[PDB]
């Protein structure tokens, strides 16, 4: 009764060559809940914004995805609104008044009926975040939105789920999330236990450390997966509502000129923006898991792979390039820890970045780990 929650990116179909990943590539039986990402909100009318209508509607992307339930009827197929690229300011605007929230709620209900989704995942990053167009009143008003969506979903009578993707840093929780009240209204809390470190921080480090390292200080002291989940519990969220995110990607850095120290915490060339783009994701500062294993794990690789003994994550480097990520060893450790803590399950950002082609070895190696552990695990009663 554990969840394996799989975010599916609708833009992965445009990746070239073996990176192309579409609806037909989703390994549906490895997940219990699959989430089509993303739709957005309009700036002016607070309605659902379809972000790639040629794919999502004209080529039947939404419906191809939800009709997967014909062959896989025990799986839930929902849609996520928001995501990083959507920004936060349209959401802070939409929740500012009862009337604009109600316009959005009606639009959501029509959309979910039209494309036969099982519910909605809220991915506003983030209520209350001044750097993302937010402000103080978002914390109350985001809770109101959640309460109003839940009531609308109850009225529709189809048993739709409502979930949310959330951060784990204390300051973000204080600015945006009434934890006990949100955890009561939501079916699952998808914790984004990743991007905890990255180029923006100004030093090289793994981005999903499980436990504190000696160099973690001040704001970073508790910014690790174990302490972040413990924070959600301490703030009032039941253990059996918390789903732990696992990144299928690494955060990369370009090290400072002449820097031969590759240890965690080493200085970087921050203006570079991160490591150089890899060929399929083509984004400075991150690599898909399959982009990492095809470079790091080959027989003649010139990459050097190391292990963070405290954070329990791999990192690898070559030249000026350094990347921290998750591999089968680190994912196995986190699966065992999820079971030890009694959490509701595991989530991945995102299923289209697993080695789904088997370029390095077993196809879908990381999601198979999530599925192996979660499917044999019984979630205990709240602690
Ligand atoms: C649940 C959750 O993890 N949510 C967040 C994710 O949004 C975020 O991943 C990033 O998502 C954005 C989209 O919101 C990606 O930007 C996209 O970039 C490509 C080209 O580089 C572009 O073609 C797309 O148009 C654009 N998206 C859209 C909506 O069209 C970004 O690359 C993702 N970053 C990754 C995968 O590392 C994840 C991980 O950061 O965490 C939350 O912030
Ligand atoms: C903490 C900080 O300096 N904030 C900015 C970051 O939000 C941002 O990247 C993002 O890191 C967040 C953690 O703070 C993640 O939650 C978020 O998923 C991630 N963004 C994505 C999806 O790529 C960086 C810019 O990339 O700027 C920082 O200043
Ligand atoms: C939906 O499935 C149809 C029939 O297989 C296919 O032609 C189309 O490309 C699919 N669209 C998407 C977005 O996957
Ligand atoms: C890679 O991304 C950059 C930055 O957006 C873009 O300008 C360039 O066209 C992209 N290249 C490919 C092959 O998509």
């Amino acid at each position: 009764r554990a969840r394996v929650v799989c975010y599916f990116s609708n833009w992965a179909v445009y990746r070239p060559g073996v990176g192309r990943y579409g609806i037909e590539d989703i390994p549906v039986d490895m997940c219990t809940h699959i989430i089509y990402s993303f739709i957005g909100v309009t700036e002016d009318t607070q309605q659902v914004l379809i972000i790639d209508p040629e794919l999502d509607v004209d080529k039947n992307g939404f419906k191809n995805f939800t009709s997967l339930r014909s062959k896989h009827p025990g799986v839930k197929f929902t849609v996520a609104v928001g995501g990083w690229a959507e920004g936060g300011s349209k959401y802070s605007k939409m929740v500012a008044a009862k009337s604009t929230r109600m316009a959005f709620v009606r639009s959501v209900v029509d959309f979910l009926n039209k494309y036969n989704f099982d519910g909605l995942d809220l991915d506003w990053e983030y209520p209350g975040a001044a750097d993302r167009g937010g402000s103080f009143s978002d914390k109350d008003k985001f809770l109101y939105l959640v309460q109003e969506l839940r009531r609308a979903f109850i009225r529709e009578g189809k048993g739709w789920e409502l979930t949310a993707a959330v951060p784990l840093a204390n300051f973000r929780l204080m600015e945006g999330y009434h934890v006990p009240e949100l955890c009561q209204e939501l079916d699952a809390i998808h914790v984004m236990s990743y991007d905890l470190r990255g180029n923006w921080a100004g030093f090289a480090d793994v981005h999903s450390p499980l436990y504190k390292r000696p160099h973690d200080q001040w704001a970073y002291e508790k910014l690790n997966v174990n302490d972040g989940l413990q924070l959600w519990e301490d703030k009032g969220c039941p253990t059996n509502k918390l789903v732990v995110g696992i990144p299928f990607y690494g955060r990369s850095f370009t090290l400072s000129s002449g820097n031969n120290n590759y240890n965690l915490g080493t200085y970087i060339n921050k203006e570079a923006g991160g490591g150089d783009p890899a060929p399929y994701t083509n984004a400075t500062g991150f690599w898909a898991y399959y982009e990492i294993c095809t470079e790091v794990d080959t027989a003649d690789s010139k990459w050097t792979k190391k292990w963070d003994e405290h954070g329990k994550c791999p990192y690898a480097y070559k030249g000026t390039q350094w990347v921290g990520y998750e591999d089968p060893r680190s994912v196995e450790i986190k699966m065992n820890w999820i079971k030890e803590k009694g959490y509701l399950g595991a989530m991945t950002w995102a299923i289209d970045m697993d080695d789904f082609q088997g370029l390095c070895g077993e196809k879908n190696i990381l999601i198979k780990l999530l599925h192996k552990h979660m499917s044999a695990y019984t979630v205990p009663p709240p602690r």
